[PDB]
Order: C-alpha cells, then structure tokens, then sequence
C-alpha cells in the first residue's frame, strides 16, 4: 500500500497538472488526462527505455499521443519524469511562446515524438515509426550485436479510429506483421457530440482482427497490474496490437462520463470536488518530493543510454562498415551527391526522368525507402536495385501501399521522423487530394518527406477530368514549407530530386508529366537550383514568357513565332516559386525585370500568377476525357494562343 | 438451353463492346469489365427497376461504379438496354466531346448516377444515396402509398475498399442500418501493382461484419443463380450488405488473372484469341439483333414508371398537400425565404450567427439536412426543430457524422444528389484537408453541396497551429465551381447562407469564425450578394483596403486610423473572389478603381491577393497556441501594421 500509495499518488500528480493547467488557461482539455493518467504514469515510469537527458537517444521507446487534444496527460508525465519541461511551462500551458502548445508539437517540446491534435495522424504516422525500427533492426543487427531494439507505443481516442486513415494505416501494419506496435484505445464511450454510439457503435476490436491485428481488454485503467499483462501479452505477440482500455472521462469528477469533460476547464467548483473525491490536498502546480523522487528517469535513462552506446562500441569493433553507416544514416547526414545528370537522348516525361534519376541515386543511398499508392508502374518509384519490402523480405526498400493515398503520407513521414530512413512515396498529382492532412503535417513538423506526384496535367490525357490536376499546384504552393517543384525536363528532374534530397527544413512535392517532353540542355537546367532562370534569353527582351513543367516547351516555341514577327522575348523555367523567392532581390530582377511584361503559362489555376505575370494562360475549369495532345490544345495550350497573349501587352 | 444462350451471348456482347471500345480508344481498361459482365447483365436486365426512357425517374433502383475505371461495363450495358447512348459513343470511347469519358460523369452519359474515377468515392457516395431514400420513405410514405421505394446498388473494386473513405462510410452504413444498399465488391486478387497480398491481405468481409453488413460470397460472378441468390438474401436483410464476388480479370484472354489485363487495351494477338476461347463470332461493335430485344428495357422501363405515376396520382387524391411538398422538393425548388436577416445585438462570432441564421431558415426548408464530424457544439449547425437521425427516429434532419469529414462529404453529395434533400456538414476549415476529394467531385459534378467550415483562423486562439488554417481559402478558391463566401458578421453570415441555398450549378463552402467579431450595418451587409463591395467609402480616396470575413473589422479599424493622419482610405469586403469576377467589369472597377493603390488583408496565405491588391498582410506561416486576440496581434493583424502597409504605398 506504500508502492500503491505512490502508484496513487504520482497517478493523481498527473491528474492535477492537467486540471490546474487546463484551469489556469482557461483553456484546454481535462476529460481525458484525468482518465488515462495511469496509462501515462505506467508507460513513463515503468515500461518504456527512454532518456529525459537525451529525447534523440537514436533507441528509445518512442510515444505518440495520437489524442493530441490530451496534450496536459504528456506535459505533466514529461516534467515529472524529468525532461527539461519546467512548471513555469506547465503554468503556461496554451500560452504564447509556450513549450507547452494546446496540441503536441514535436520540435517545440522536448520527447514529444509526433505533432498531433488532427485526429488519425498519430496512430497512422506511428505505422512509420514501427516499419523504420523493424527495417533498421534487419539491415544492422548481427549475432550478439543487437543496435536496434525499441516499441512504438500510441495512445488513440474514439476520433482516431472513426478517421480513415487509421484503417488504411492498420491494415498495412498488419499486412507487415508489426509486431512491436502497441496502441491504446481510451475507450470511454465519449465523443464530443456526446455518446459514442450517436456514431460509432462498430466492433472495433473484430475491425482490427480482421486487419490481422492482436486485440486485448483492460476493463478499468486504474488496474495497473492488468495494463503490465497486457503488455507482455503484447510483446510476445507477432501482430501490432489494439489494447482497448476503458476509462472514465473526467475520472474522479462530478463532469465524470460526460462529453461536458473533453474541451473546457472543469470550472473552480468541479476541480474543488475532484480534489475531495481524489484526497488531494496540494494546491495548484504543487507535487510532494516524494513523487519527483519516484517519477525521476534521469538515472534510469542515463543506465539505459550508456549500456547502448557501449554496445555500439562493441559494434564498431566487430562490424566498423555497418557501424560508419548507421552513425550516419542517425544523424540524418546525406553521403555526396552525384554532380552529372544521367544521360537522356530523346524525349522523356518527366515520371521516367525520374525513375532514371533514381537509378543513379538509389545505389549510393541505403537509407532512400520508395513507394506507390497502386502505381508503381504509372509513377516510376521502384529504382533499379530496390526490392519489395514484405514480412518475408524485410530488407526490400520498396513499399506497395496500396490504394491508401492518405495512410502512405502519414507512414512516410513516420519513416522519415524514425532516423535512419529518408523515404519517399508516389501517386497522381490529383490524389494529393486524398493525403493533405499528412503533406501539411510533415511541413509543420519540418520533417522532408519527398512526395512524387505524376499525371501533372490534362496532358496525361483519356483518363479525364476526375485524374486531371487543375488547382492542385496553387492549393500545395499556398501551404507554408513545402517546396513545389515541377521540372521542365529530365534534366530539370534531376536536379529537383537533388533540391528534394538536400532540402531538410519541411517537405518536397515533385511534380512531373505522364506524357513525353523534349530535353532542354543539362548546363540550363542547373538554373533550377535557382528555381527560377533565364532558360533561353534574347538582345534587348520586350517581355517574358514564365513558365513551368511541360508549359516551359510550349513557351520556347511561342518565343519561335515571337521572334519571326520581331517581337524579342526571353524564356524563364520557374520550376519553383519557394526556391525562386528565396533568392537575392538582385538575382530574382536580372531574371523578371521590372518594366517588361510579362505572360505566364501552367496547366493549371489562374490565382496567384499575378504575383509573377501582367496574364496569365492558365486553366480554371476542369478537364476533359480525350488524348493527348488534342485535349491539351483544345483547352487553350498552343503556341499561338502564348504568342497572341503576349502580343495584347505591346 | 437456350436461355442459358442467351444469357452468355448478351454477357458476351458486354464483354466485346468492352473489349473493343478500349482496343479502338487504344486507352482504357478491359479487364474488370470482361470479368464483371454477368453483374451488370443481371442487375439491368432482371434485378433492377430503371427507365432507359427517363433516367431521372425519382423512385428507379440506384447504381453507382465506384470502380470508375471499368466505364465500358456501364457503357456497354446502357446501350444494350436502350438508353439513349448510340454504337457510335461506344466507338468515340475516351474521345473528345464523347458520352463515353474514361470515368463515368454524372450528367455527361444518360443513367451515370455519380462522377467516379476517384476509387472510395462511389461506394462512400451511395450511403448518401440510401440515407436520402430510406429518409424520405419515411418522410412520405402512408398505410396503402408506397411513394418511396429504391435499392442503391454499387460495383467496388479492392481500390474502392483500401480507401480510408469506404471504411469511414460503411461504419456510418452499418450504425444507421441501410437495409437497402446492396455492394457487389469484385474480388478478382488483382491490383495495378500486381497481385493485392502485394498491399492487401486483411479479411474484407469480418471488417464489414465488425461494421454490421451482413457479408456474403458469390464463388463465381458467372453463376448467375449464385447472384440471383446472394440479391434476394440482401433484400431480406435489413443490414447493409457486401457480396463478395469472386471473378477472373481478363476473363477468356490469354490476360487473365494479370495486373496487364487491368488498364491498357489487350492488342490484336490477345483481342483475336479471347474471340476464340469464348466462341464470339461477330466483328468489332456488332451485336446480333437477338441481343437487343432480350436486353431492351424501355418497354419494362415504361411500365414501371407508369405504376409509379399511377401511386402518385393517388397519393396526391389522399394526401394534398404532402404531393405539393414531394413535388416541389423532387423538382429542387426552394419555397420562399426571409429577406431580412435575424436582429443582432452585441458583436458575435459568425459561428454563432450562422447558427442564428439557420434557426430562421430551417423551419421554411423541411428538405434542409444539417451535420457535423463531431463537432455539433463548436460549428453551430444544429438548428433550433431539428431532431438526431437514428434507426429508431429516421424522420431526425440532424446527421452525427462522427470524425468522418471525408465520408461526410461524400454522404452530403449522395444526400445532394438523390433529390429531395438540401444537405450541408460542419467541420473546422484546417480539416476540409481531410474530405477534399469530395469538394472536388461536388464541383465537377454541379452538385450544390454546402460545407460550413468554422474555426477559419489564428483568431480560434489555443487549438494551435495544427487546427489553425492558412492555405485552405487560396486552396479552395483555387478549385473550379466552388463558391468560397468568408462573411465578415453577423449580418454577412445571413446573405451567405441566401447565396449558398440559392446557388445550384455547385458547391459552396461557408468560412465563419470561433471568435466574436462587431456587427455592420445590416443594410451594407446587403453587398455580400455581389461578391465585393465598398463598406465605407470616403471623400476622393488616396487607397483601398480591400478585406475578407474577420480582417474587414481590421481594415475599418485601420481606415479609421489613416485619417487620424490625414490619410483617406475607402474598406472593400470582398467575402466571395467568385461572385466579385462574376459582377459586370464595371461594378468591379467602381469597388476597386484602376490606379488607386490596395493593400488586402486576410489571415491566410499571400498567394492569389496579387490578383487584386499591390501589397498584402497576411500569413505565409504556421499558427501558434496562445489566446485571442494576442496571438493574431503578435502573427502581424493589427490596425498599424495594415496602416503602415498602407503608408509604404501612399
Ligand atoms: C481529423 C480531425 N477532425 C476533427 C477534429 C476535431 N476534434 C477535436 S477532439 C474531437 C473528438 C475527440 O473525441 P475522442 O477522440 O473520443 O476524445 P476523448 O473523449 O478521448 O477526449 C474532434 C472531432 C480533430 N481534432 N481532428
Ligand atoms: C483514389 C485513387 N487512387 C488511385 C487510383 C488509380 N487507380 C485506378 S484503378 C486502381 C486500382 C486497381 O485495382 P482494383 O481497384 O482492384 O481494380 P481491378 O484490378 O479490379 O480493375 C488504381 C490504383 C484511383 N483511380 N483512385
Ligand atoms: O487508372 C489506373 C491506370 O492503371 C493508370 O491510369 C495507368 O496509366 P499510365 O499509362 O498513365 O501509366
Ligand atoms: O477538442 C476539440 C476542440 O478543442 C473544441 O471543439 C473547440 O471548442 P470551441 O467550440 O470552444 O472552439
Ligand atoms: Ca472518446
Ligand atoms: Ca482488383
């Protein structure tokens, strides 16, 4: 009762810093910290190998609170375990310049794994952070030298497993047998809108069997001893595991089983009440030394961060190959980049560019994972070199997603946020659609996820208007970080997927054509670099013609018919606007003079042009279900209707 | 014997009218079809009640191929039944100008129910078209008038299934218990990649079980008294069900069971051989004439709708006034509407006003569908006589989607497109990112959807950057045939509604705030029906502050402090880009006169504003977790910043 006593005791301590945070916000989410605060206290305290002095140790247990909105339930288990998160931070909870934001957001906050609070991005990102430990393990573990060795643990609400993403994300992790994923389910029969089951009345645990999971219950939260079973249950299973765990909402107030405990402050009156049903005496922000004493993992993490760098000097000594390349596949430190293009001596589009730049990167990059959402043949993902990753196989370097856009996002990003990978995956351009909530979250944890995006344009042709992008390059260019980069050419692609590899500050969207364009020179195409240059100039140019992608070509031949009527224009590649605008004002004017005009030309929206051009030949409605070039030329993308453009402004 | 001929050779004219469209195309995908052509035999010749005379008859069965690809199956089977879809589209298949697009396009091809091609989309869409029918039976039908009484049917590839939306949408389908939605799923074992254990090994049938569909398997697609069967079981049934039907990709062609069967033409060799090994006799396009009077429906189409004709004539002799409102709602007429907005006191979030606005109009509007993905008490959608659709109450007008904004979107469009309904769902704008592929197909198919979006700035304070938006506005404004109405107050909020219900070519998306905003004068609200207009104008203006939803409020502010420095500014609101360039060009240049200077305002990225002002104050970053009005004072949306802006121009 002493053990339990400060079991209870420390349990409460991250109950009453959820609840005094929450109050002195006024701001925030209480419900759900005060439920599982137990899970918290057994994970960071007694389950999980992790470091409060080194959140980066490359072998820690990793956490994603998938239930971002929880966010309190983290702080409160992070401070006590002794992270440097101090209680000034905890008093500034949902506060400006806070390490303590409303939702968890990894970079900001020490040990926070995974930026959540979008629901069904935690749970599906953590499929990433499984398949990047289980493939790290069988690349670089031998014979008594075991350098990988670590769980991903998910805490997941009701909301994460009504997203789709969610399924998408557990039917692959089941499909690869993950079996050091471990998630669990708070279910506590709330939701906002009130009970669960005004919504959500599915078997759940039958959903995830039927993905080949392994599925457990704990029937109270406050039974630690059923969540240590649980566990090992888990440990031992080869499947990822679902832990259903029931709890109360508000456990230990008079807001208790009710959806009024999720998204408010518990009001004076409610946290005076939880504190006499709870005994706990202590005021706001106050814990007794007792439970430092007990929650403190500083040595513990220290113990366990030392006994794994001494097996890496036993590693380096019996194995200094594997050793070199895993230090420097950790600290996420590129080997050198070839400087020449790969040779091309016809017309190409822009995907077979790409598969050819990949060729020639690949070999020279253990850590670069690729992939398709179902279209590996129509993206040109898969290198030369590269096998099919499977149960079986699980040193393949190539993942089959499936037809699971959204769930491939989320599990990239996972890769890419392990250490030890960079990975991208592939789809057409219009099925970005189907994965924007895991683009914009790579941007905002900077983490530089490469996604490849073919099928650019109505270019590609007979397939029509529900696979022909429109505003898809202006809605990706609007987001912050996220480099939009469309290559003229297969020269201009290599030199994007080098932009792509270098860039580690956010995301990269590469974008490339279905159909066949012509090459421009290799020493042009090195402007990309630049993101915008000069492709072809002229003497004296009255004018501009920008363009991107496949358009730069049609541009180049509007400039043919330009100069026959002697009217001079020069030809500008802007292959991106985000590397373009961040070079010198000196370097963007030598490209874009001020005082000429201007005429854009992109397969696509209108809006924002303006920025660049005085008009715009551009695409503001949806496409059309014929060949190419047909359907290119009867939308408005001829020569002549570029050159009539530009002749309206002279 | 010699039905049993008949029967395979009008299957095979479906095969061949398949094979040899896509072969004449040189584009398209022939696989599904061939392997599929006894289903959609069976349900257009002797399961469904259709019209090949009228295609728009209200009460006719629904089919939707949610497998889009395999158009020439819905092609070939319309034609040979008698729509009005000549030999001659069949032979322009994928052609510009043709009815036979790549993907099937509602309103483009006679008896095409829903745009497909994005895989999900059908399948999800369909528990919209149920919802409508099973909704309005209730709402209409009598003891001795069956006015309402449809089956929706679907044909779902593996695709269709992997998709996170189709999961989402049949958790719905099963908690509502759509008796009468009936999918067929083709499992063929076949996937682009190669085979589906590539991606895909999860069992289908316990996952839809766990939903609450009953599951049933059909061993072989060309056992039609198998399909017979697993139908009549499906009927009976009063849970959704999924038949499992196992079929060969490529059926008859040396390309069976083959990812190189799925979405290119055969070739001669392969075309030439499958002729053989099923014995089809007769050239490219050519059908015996036996083939078209056993297929040809309008004789049994005529009959149908003539009974229901009849029933509606006696419904309108029992029942008056109900006919009057199944007439006028069938036909999408709107009854009329108020035409002063509700009486506001105190400045109030358009949030909250919107639910203001919606109390006033539900009442005259019984077709009127509201929802929200659990977050009824944050997006205020709720109407005032609203009741939650159940089971147990299916007269409820109220939707508890859960967090399934992308489902909910495509269950607004099935709604939308169903006829009888005025479908609209809340969720916050940063999570449009999670049902975008539904916005886009509501725009390409005209389907007036209206998506109310709350929480659409920094200004919602501590949920943070992960909740706050920036991109979103440029990003759906971006889309073609979405309106995009930001109203500025309370009384902006009224007229967008009028605008959004009033609208019919397309969908429209509400942006409202979390936080309190003044009130304008009701009277100037008014120009929210021309897109921009101006707000305040002054005395020969030296500039512009042209301005969107919350930052009007700023812009006066702003103005305000201009003339305290003797500067003269007039505020445009621009709460709608689409209706502003919609406006006659000399409406626009009185809002906006050329050569005056502009500077906008909006918290949300810089890209687009170009399009109408020579400098901007707006995010081009993430949010952050702090309170309003600190934390859009601190990202740059103060009174002297627009001023100084204003004053960098002068
Ligand atoms: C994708 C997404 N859609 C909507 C929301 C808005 N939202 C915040 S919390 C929540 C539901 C939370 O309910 P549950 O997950 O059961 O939480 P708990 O009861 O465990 O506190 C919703 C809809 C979100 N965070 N993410
Ligand atoms: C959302 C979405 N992603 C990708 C595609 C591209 N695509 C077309 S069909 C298909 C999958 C083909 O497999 P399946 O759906 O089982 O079709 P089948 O082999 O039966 O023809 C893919 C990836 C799509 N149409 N929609
Ligand atoms: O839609 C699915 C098809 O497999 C895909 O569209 C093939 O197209 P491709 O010839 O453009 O590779
Ligand atoms: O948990 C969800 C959100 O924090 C909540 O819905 C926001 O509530 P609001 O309506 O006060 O913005
Ligand atoms: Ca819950
Ligand atoms: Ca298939």
């Amino acid at each position: 009762k002493e053990t339990r006593d400060l079991e209870t005791l420390s349990v409460n301590a991250i109950r009453f810093l959820a609840i005094d945070a929450v109050e002195k916000a006024r701001s925030g989410h209480p419900g759900m910290p005060m439920g599982m605060a137990p899970l918290a206290y057994l994970l960071f305290r007694e389950v999980m190998r992790h470091n409060p002095l080194d959140p980066d140790w490359p072998d820690r247990d990793r956490f994603v609170l998938s239930a971002g909105h929880g966010s309190m339930l983290l702080y409160a288990v992070l401070h006590l375990t002794g992270y440097d998160l101090p209680l000034e931070e905890l008093k500034s909870f949902r506060q400006w310049g806070s390490k303590t934001p409303g939702h968890p957001e990894r970079g900001h906050t020490p040990g926070v794994e995974v930026t959540t609070g979008p629901l069904g991005q935690g749970i599906s990102t953590a499929v990433g952070l499984a398949l990047a430990e289980r493939k790290l393990a069988a690349e670089f573990n031998r014979p008594g030298h075991v350098v990988v060795d670590h769980y991903t643990y998910v805490l997941a609400s009701d909301g994460d497993l009504m997203e789709g993403v969610s399924g998408e994300a557990a039917s692959l992790a089941g499909h690869w047998g993950l079996s050091k994923l471990i998630v669990f389910w708070d279910d506590n029969r709330i939701s906002i809108d009130g009970p669960t089951d005004l919504a959500f009345t599915e078997d759940v645990l039958a959903r995830y069997r039927a993905y080949g999971w392994q599925t457990l219950r704990v029937e109270d939260v406050n039974d630690l001893e059923a969540l240590r079973k649980a566990i090992k249950l888990a440990k031992l299973d080869e499947r990822p595991t679902l832990i259903a765990v029931r709890s109360h909402i508000g456990f230990g107030s008079p807001k208790q089983d009710s959806a009024k405990a999720h998204g408010e402050p518990l009001g004076p009156e409610a946290v005076e009440a939880t504190r006499r049903n709870l005994g706990w005496p202590y005021p706001p922000f106050v814990v007794p030394e007792e439970v430092y004493r007990h929650m403190d993992m500083r040595e513990k993490g220290r113990a366990w961060q030392e006994a794994w760098e001494k097996a890496l000097e036993a590693y380096a000594r019996a194995y200094p190959d594997l050793h070199q390349e895993l230090m420097r596949r950790l600290r996420g430190e590129l080997p050198p980049l070839p400087e020449e293009p790969p040779s091309f001596d016809k017309p190409i589009a822009t995907r077979a560019a790409s598969g050819r730049a990949l060729n020639l990167l690949a070999p020279r990059l253990p850590e670069l994972l690729g992939g398709s959402a179902d279209l590996t043949p129509s993206n040109n993902t898969k290198a030369e070199g590269m096998e099919d990753f499977s149960r079986a196989n699980p040193l393949g370097r190539y993942l089959h997603f499936g037809v699971r856009e959204h769930a491939m996002g989320a599990i990239l990003n996972g890769l890419n946020l392990h250490g030890g990978y960079r990975a991208y995956g592939g789809t057409f351009l219009v099925f970005s659609d189907y994965m924007r909530p895991a683009i914009r979250l790579a941007a905002l944890m900077g983490v530089p996820t490469v996604f490849v995006f073919t099928h650019d344009s109505i270019a590609l042709g007979e397939d029509g208007p529900t696979h022909q992008p429109v505003e898809h390059l202006m809605s990706l260019r609007a987001m912050p970080n996220l480099f939009v980069i469309r290559p003229a050419d297969a020269y201009e692609t290599f030199y994007a997927w080098l932009v792509a590899l270098r860039r580690k500050e956010g995301p990269t969207a590469l974008v490339l054509t279905r159909q066949a364009v012509p090459l421009l020179s290799p020493e042009k195409a090195r402007g990309l670099l630049r993101g915008g240059y000069v492709l072809e100039d002229v003497e004296e140019p009255q004018g501009v013609l920008v363009a991107t992608g496949s358009e730069v070509h049609l541009a180049l031949r509007a400039q043919a018919l330009l100069r026959e009527k002697g009217v001079r224009v020069r030809v500008v590649s802007l292959p991106s606007f985000e590397l373009f605008a961040a070079q010198p004002e000196a370097y963007r004017k030598e490209v874009l003079p001020p005082g000429l005009p201007v005429v854009a030309v992109e397969a696509g929206a209108s809006l924002g042009w303006e920025r660049y051009a005085h008009k715009v030949v551009a695409l503001d409605r949806f496409g059309a279900s014929a060949p190419y070039p047909e359907v290119y030329e009867r939308l408005g993308f001829t020569p002549e209707r570029v050159a009539e453009a530009f002749l309206s402004l002279v």
